[PDB]
């Protein structure tokens, strides 16, 4: 049984008439984001559905074709997860082994012209914009994020909450692989690098799957022993020291890598007939530091305005968030046309506790400490989007 290098390998050397079965080419993708989660909980189930066929848990179940897991980026996108990059690192995978857009654009390029192109969804539970075009039918979810309510069809549709979409996948697969401690190692160090940073190392968003997740390994990789040591869970906090560091670490990056590192895009629909195109970067550092890396306020200001102009937004949205002395804070920066921004802004500028510190809402472009510290951007999207709907147009 191939590990999940020697699986993506595989997967690479093969035609693509022996990835697809009966003219259906079969994908698995994250969300628009590419982050840890969306990227360990993709290439995690496309790994399970591989071990799951060809064993003894599948027998008189049989049928089966391999899933290619996609990352929904630009392979030179990845570089600007650091944090990502080191988990890879550990496990052996290679960017060359991986699948990024322009492979998933290779593919529906070089398939037989009557394949269909079929998607699971993880860390998701519609299809990214973006592969709109490109992805004919959702299959099955996996997701921990709101629920829109779309392809109530799909086998398996898990949409529930945890701190990590990549617990649902595991604990799904671990399941109908009747725990396989041989694919559980294999997999551990991608799993445990998504719960363990989306959980702030099980201290914060904790859910029962995530739990379960975690337990699971741990008997995995302890074995058998008379007596359980403080070793697994030290090694488990070095590793989180790790990907936190390296998650945290923007420095040298321009302020579009900034930007689009860690973004999303909405089109909220209001009275009027034409939605608000707004986009929303999530960023690891303060806007005072992202000032003085990046030659000062205006110019940096600047650069999101042509990030805004790039993407064709309405409105762009930037949330900082960071920790010092044991303290958490956050910010709410955002730019657009001053009639729009300054009625969205005094529609959520209770909830979110904001604070101007900076700019001006009349001027399109305004800066708030957000002292409500428990609001993401999973929060915020459905607060301005509440605050849209009630625009007149
Ligand atoms: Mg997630």
């Amino acid at each position: 049984r191939k590990t999940v290098p020697e699986f993506l390998a595989h997967l690479k050397s093969l035609p693509i008439s022996k990835i697809a079965s009966n003219d259906v080419l079969t994908i698995c993708v994250g969300n628009e984001s590419a982050d840890m989660d969306s990227i360990a909980s993709a290439i995690t189930y496309s790994y399970c559905q591989y071990i799951y066929n060809e064993g003894t848990y599948s027998e008189e179940k049989k049928k089966g074709s391999f899933i290619v897991p996609i990352i929904d980026i630009p392979r030179e996108d990845l570089s600007l997860r650091r944090d990502v990059m080191y988990v890879l690192e550990k496990l052996k995978i290679k960017e060359e082994e991986l699948f990024f857009i322009e492979d998933l654009k290779s593919l529906k390029q070089n398939v037989s012209q009557g394949t269909e192109l079929n998607s699971y969804l993880v860390d998701n539970n519609d299809t990214p914009k973006n592969l709109k075009n490109y992805i004919d039918n959702v299959v099955g979810i996996i997701d921990h994020h709101f629920d829109l309510q779309k392809h109530l069809d799909a086998e398996p549709r898990i949409v529930k909450v945890s701190g990590s979409c990549s617990s649902l996948v595991f604990n799904y697969w671990y399941e109908k692989l009747q725990g396989d401690r041989e694919v559980v190692m294999n997999i551990a160090p991608l799993l445990m690098g998504a719960i363990l940073i989306d959980t702030s190392n099980m201290r914060r968003k904790v859910e029962e799957s995530d739990k379960l997740a975690i337990e699971r390994c741990q008997a995995v990789l302890s074995g058998a022993v008379n007596e359980v040591s403080a070793q697994g869970l030290e090694d488990s906090s070095e590793f989180y020291k790790e990907i936190k560091s390296r998650k945290n670490d923007i420095k040298g990056f321009s302020v579009s890598d900034i930007l689009k590192k860690d973004y999303k895009q909405f089109n909220f629909q209001g009275k009027g007939h034409k939605g608000l195109e707004i986009g929303l970067s999530s960023i690891v550092k303060r806007m005072s530091w992202l000032f003085n890396e990046h030659g000062g306020e205006a110019d940096f200001v600047n650069q999101c305005r042509r990030f805004q102009a790039e993407r064709g937004l309405d409105v762009l949205v930037l949330l900082t968030s960071w920790r010092k002395a044991g303290d958490s804070h956050r910010e709410l920066v955002i730019l657009g046309d001053s009639n729009v921004v300054r009625e969205l802004i005094e529609r959520v500028s209770d909830k979110l506790q904001l604070q101007l510190f900076g700019g001006n809402l009349d001027g399109g472009v305004a800066m708030f400490k957000q002292l409500n510290v428990e609001a993401t951007r999973k929060q915020v999207v459905p607060y301005l989007e509440e605050a849209y709907s009630n625009l007149e147009e």
